[PDB]
């Protein structure tokens, strides 16, 4: 799900000069100088949802090798032999099309 | 905020096939050929919410090179003098902790 965007006080909220530093500390480009925080002086939130996977599941070596782009409908099993059973956790959000994997284990 | 961890049946589940198939694509590490999923066998869920922040803010130059580490405590600003406003957009999930900015743009508003 996604929520409405809400209108912050700034007040004496530290979170906010923290990610507002972690925002123009990544920003580095053509500068020969970071530039860094005065002071924040508009914020805004919003509930973002996501669904975070653990999916066990049985793999076989396809017929796609990786220099390619991996589709279900081209890269089929070479045999329908098991290779291996696997985990993985996979983070999904739809609202902002991310989606990540941050776990993937083999000899389940 | 983060809810339970629920087991679910794998049933017929399209998403939970094409989740896996999306993991086992994404890695391509010691292998010419890559594996595909031939079933899946568990699934469990955990709703989690994390918080988009769009903050406006003033900058200044820092005294940190680009060749040195960010820092808040040691990227203190040459002068009190701003010298652009910019809007950022982070979302946060510390539950994750993943961290992202989504857009970062310097126009200024008095909207």
């Amino acid at each position: 799900l996604v929520g409405g965007w809400q209108k912050k006080p700034v007040d004496g909220n530290q979170l906010f000069t923290e990610l507002a530093h972690f925002a123009v500390g990544n920003q580095v480009g053509d500068r020969e100088f970071f530039d860094t925080v005065l002071e924040v002086i508009d914020a805004e939130t919003q509930v973002v949802a996501g669904t975070n996977y653990r999916l066990t599941f049985k793999i076989a070596e396809s017929t796609c090798r990786v220099t390619e782009t991996y589709t279900k409908e081209l890269c089929l099993p070479k045999t329908q032999d098991v290779k291996d059973t696997c985990t993985a956790v996979i983070y999904d959000v739809p609202w902002l099309n991310q989606r990540s994997v941050s776990s993937f284990t083999c000899g389940v």
